[PDB]
């Protein structure tokens, strides 16, 4: 009558596997842990690495109070739904009408949609901490009766730069101003290469306003193949412009919907120099749910749920558990640009 | 003994499957209600969505005399064909001699005939309010004993461009102006990144004379294999031209004709920026039937009829009803231009 | 004894289905009347489709003396031939002599020979309609007994071009020209996209002799496989170019034999733009014959017929007969280019 | 004892079906007469076929007195060889000495390679008339006992330019001249489409030699598997490099020789613009052999005969009868012209 967690998690491993860009470009490495806290010393490499994690106080971080920790314990993200079988289903190719119309069919089609809206409720909390972490070297980490902390990775003053005192892109004479210098000097302050530049709409319109990008930009298409399958299903919010020298350039559309409101991934201006091969590590602490013990399933990035609730009265729902901690190994591989 | 609604729900399985280009591209999902009424709320994604839907009088819309809502119940539509017998079969290949003269034989390829024509019906209402939804934000929504009203679902005024004052390309040079700057331009309004542009004949034939464009335009087969096969069942008012850069480029001049006169979908001079994976719903009432009621097929998309009449028990038809309401979940993903 | 009609049939089934290129293109869709007369009106989808019918004196269209008319009873086509076991038969591929000396056998291939010329011979009055209704929109019908009327589908005057006034492609410089943009200015013409284009071989001669249609036409085999398909077994006179872009080239070097003298069904310097998902129909008036009654065979396309002439000195014949009407649901579909 | 006519024919089962490159291309209906004469009227297809011949002495044609004719005897060729004697055998490698013992097995080879000769005699007789026929529109024609005659098949001169001015390919300017305007140029007298051009080792070197040749041809193998076929049946082989476009580019190597003279099939390669599907006849007026009327074999292609004559032993022979007629339904079909 009820999907066990093991049941859960063998049919959502196709909305699992779906990540959004920053995750799949630059966090390809992965870290259940069976403890609640996320020890950072258990990872391979990674032996000096630590997390200044402050308090916030009044919406403003407080860093005096903050403490340099290598353990430390994730925020939980619990998206539920309650399991109404008249709600309506999204048309599957190859419905039955009759079957549509069975409370029964209805309610196994209303938890796989739970499941999805649940499954990426929690890839947008993993995401946010994704894009926060390559923009800033630092993120703020919210949950279920959790306090918001800010988790620092320590990026070096070098690589967030802004574009000020004339360096201003928007003030250049885009008919005689090459911005390949600009570039290059941004690329130094990264710890490795620089193959790979994300931008936002409009930093990428103003990138590409100047005459020596549109004659130097290759546009056309298997530019990169290896990028352009990995950002193909992404099409929706993630545009490949093409190969900008030896940097593929890449804009980010996406957008995370927050207390009810759209906010976009990426500020206005947004430029990153980044590496395909930068370590990013999705490490997930230990969330106890007796449903998921007793099915032997300890470390886990996810851990869906369909049970009731125990109060009168008795309604079915369905959840999907999480415990992310977002990490970049080298924050310095990243110079996150934010253009004028 | 007459056609039931699950019998024939089973054979306009080919016909309701060919989706018009708009409908097919960019309303991927659809959403039959179980109540009369349609509910926002209970849509997967979204976040407080409403509409503006403002009655018509004499053929004008009046704002002040309308309202929002997230609740709406769409006009329904009735194609009714009477079975006429004298109907000319379209002879089908290796199809028996002995067959044409069975009045049971032939009664069924005259109402599956019927059923074809009723479901273009609905489809052509269905994609008018999808063409209009993309060009404009807003529809006019008609229906069987039902006073049109305004659909209103928001779209930005940035997101509507019209060429004028010295920026329309009828006017720029042909051999060495470049499109592509008022594309990325005009694709700065849009919620996410832009992939496909559709054209109307005319819009088609501005662009391509530009010569910047014939030597960018990536025309050959195969250059966007997943479009292709989506408009390739459509090749009668579809055509598909190549990759323009990152962004593909369709042409559309499907077309409606009312009393006679030929009617465009897409208006003259008209360009459309928008994205493959843009979230368009496809939502219906529930039309409560007593015959559909009885066989369990409470929501539907389609309700298919084969009844006879109260008036005459010689007269047998058949009907097909709907109420659809296509949607659009963010409006500003599509950026509609008129060019000039 | 004699063959019956419907052993005829089954006989010539591989000669009927093997069409010529018009008919095999663009007229994919069969009507066979019951009734002697062909009525518009039981036809799905012909609302929007008018027959101007005009009498023919001396080789002369009087359009004055002509009127509309939604019912229609087309010419008769009867071609006949006597059988006499003297004709000479065709060595097939593993024949065995000790059947030839069978008179029989002789007789059976004989009656078959006869079928395979009636039948090329009614294939090509309908092609001459078929091609003729592309071509202008309307053609002129014959039959036995039958006065000469032509039969107008009412094809605007804008989708009938001649290049005359320096739009003649003769006179224009072969080395730097771009018939690309004449091209796409005749498409706007058409009702839907334009898809394919049908040459005769002199403006086929043209089209190719520009530099720039060289470089574009992509004339590798494999380009359009569906269509390569379809006139695989017409090489005799239809030859695929290749795609040009979307749009495949076609040269059509048919011809017809009328009166014993061979003609092109294509004027010189011909160029027909279209589609090959246009809609045609292959209409047929009922042919009330006792043979092909006595089998049930009301209405077909076909009335094939092994009989002998009764109060005569023993004469044996066969006949095929047949009353086509072919139509074109969208004369517009079609732009018809008199190249210069 | 004597061998069957079937024995000989299970012998030449394979030898029968390879045939020369002209006759196999453009001549795949044969029509054997029982009477002496052949009836062109008896022939389905042919619209007033009428053959021009002329009286031909001391080596010039004479068509003053020639007139048109539709009935025609044609002169029989019969091949004999001697069979069962002690002659010096032919070399055949992997033959052991079991079957230097058997006198039988040696009288039985003699048989094979005497009916290979004579089928093959024949089958240079056929070509003649084949080669000349596609060549020429004439050819003259010998015989056992008859006295040779010109058969004239009404070729255009049109389709037998001839090269002059500036028009020869050497003195054109090599690749600053594109020979494909030629091509489709001189295919514009041909009554259908060409798809096959055929060519010899020294005109094919001239056709290779143009730079605009190498990138349009199409060397990968399976381009047309009847091609293909017809080039591995040959031993020594018979060529073709691949596709061009529509048309194929064929190389044939074979020879004759006439009477004394050992006169090419075509000088250097001049210009062969054919059809695959081109129509061309073999007719065969009957051989009356007292055997083969015995044997019911009244008409046939080829009288092959096996029988024994006066001596002591008696002599034995071996023959094969034929009486072919090459005809071209449409001569213009192929344009020829005098290439340099």
């Amino acid at each position: 009558s009820m999907y066990t967690t093991a049941q859960l998690l063998a049919a959502n491993e196709q909305k699992f596997k779906f990540d959004p860009l920053f995750l799949r470009l630059f966090f390809r490495e992965s870290y259940p842990f069976t403890t609640e806290k996320v020890y950072l010393s258990q990872i391979p490499g990674l032996v000096n690495m630590a997390l200044y994690v402050s308090p916030i106080v009044s919406g403003e971080v407080i860093r005096s109070r903050g403490g340099s920790t290598s353990e430390f314990t994730p925020g939980y993200v619990k998206p539920k739904h309650e399991v109404n079988p008249q709600m309506t289903l999204r048309r599957l190719p190859d419905e039955d009408p009759q079957n549509l119309a069975d409370p029964a069919y209805r309610r196994r089609r209303i938890i796989m949609q739970n499941m999805r809206d649940e499954e990426l409720a929690i890839a947008q909390v993993e995401e946010m901490q994704a894009v926060s972490a390559v923009l800033k070297g630092k993120y703020t980490m919210t949950g279920e009766a959790f306090d918001p902390v800010e988790v620092d990775m320590g990026r070096s003053e070098e690589n967030n730069i802004t574009q000020s005192g004339g360096t201003e892109w928007s003030k250049r004479d885009k008919s005689t101003y090459d911005p390949t210098d600009d570039i290059e000097a941004y690329a130094l302050n990264a710890s490795g290469v620089v193959n790979i530049i994300v931008f936002d709409p409009k930093g990428w319109a103003l990138f590409r306003s100047f005459k020596a990008v549109k004659e130097k930009l290759d546009t056309r298409r298997g530019s990169n193949s290896e990028l352009e399958t990995a950002v193909k299903d992404l099409g929706k919010a993630v545009s490949y412009k093409g190969m900008y020298g030896d940097v593929a350039i890449v804009v980010y559309s996406g957008q995370y919907v927050e207390n009810g409101v759209k906010k976009n991934f990426l500020p206005d201006n947004t430029m990153v120099l980044g590496n395909t091969q930068a370590r990013g590590l999705r490490t997930y602490g230990c969330i106890q749910d007796a449903d998921a013990q007793r099915e032997g399933i300890n470390a886990s990035a996810r851990y869906p749920k369909n049970a009731v609730t125990t109060g009168d009265p008795a309604r079915e729902f369905t959840m999907i558990q999480s415990a992310p901690l977002m990490l970049l190994a080298d924050p310095d591989e990243f110079v996150s640009v934010q253009l004028a």
